[PDB]
RNA sequence: CUAAGAAAUUCACGGCGGGCUUGAUGUCCGCGUCUACCUGGUUCACUGCCGUGUAGGCAG
């Protein structure tokens, strides 16, 4: 995508960037649900992978009549307060490129104990036996917290930032802005 | 290069029999505990779906 748009969280005494960044990243979410699409990508320039840290700032990508549909929109209303805004700006030359990709471990033995159970209609202890305790997966990766509306939970999603590539390819982006194929300008 | 250098304690055994500890008793007067703070600190790692799959993803 040809156009960026970056977003600094303002920084708060009242808040840490964590909650911020994480409703910036749900009400994003809510936006892109509302717009649809599959062309709007997400990235982090201030990631620190020594420390798992997403850092302070947002850059968006999409064409220009998007960002500036996106910026009038209420999706941003009651929270302009808590972030400072930029421009649509074209993406400077040259850049590497990478990908937004969401990371999910299977850190809980007791959904696999679950789905196991469910669709083979086994007993507690053969899925005991059939899975360990071990199956348990570390993630080092940075993560946000958001919350379901519907039928409400918080949940962390882990978000990786791949290897520097040269040149993009077509793909697509999810509604919540992470990479299906497509990759975004890394600057 | 050490008041260095060295060393086999050990065999066996019946402690028990008996007993009244008692009477008596006033704890007690008195007391200012106060003042002021964001339990959230991503830390609620969930719920379901596609997939034979535990391999891999998805949706909120």
């Amino acid at each position: 995508m040809d156009h960026y748009l970056d977003i600094r969280l303002r920084p708060d005494p009242e808040f840490p960037p964590a909650q911020l960044m994480s409703v910036l990243f749900g009400k994003l979410h809510q936006a892109l649900v509302a717009q649809g699409g599959d062309r709007i990508g997400v990235s982090f320039p201030d990631l620190d992978e020594s420390r798992s840290r997403l850092g302070e700032r947002l850059r968006i990508h999409a064409s220009a009549d998007d960002l500036r549909a996106l910026l009038a929109r209420p999706w941003l209303e009651g929270l302009r307060d808590h972030l400072q805004f930029g421009e649509p700006a074209v993406v400077p030359h040259p850049t590497p490129y990478r990908q937004v990709s969401r990371v999910q471990a299977k850190s809980n033995p007791e959904r696999l104990r679950r789905r196991l159970m469910r669709r083979h209609d086994l007993s507690e202890e053969e899925a005991r036996k059939r899975i360990p305790d071990t199956v348990a997966r570390t993630l080092d990766l940075p993560f946000v917290t958001l919350r379901s509306q519907s039928t409400g939970q918080h949940f962390r999603l882990f978000i990786r930032h791949g290897p520097l590539q040269a040149t993009a390819e077509e793909g697509g982006f999810t509604c919540y802005g992470l990479s299906k194929g497509g990759f975004v300008p890394w600057f």
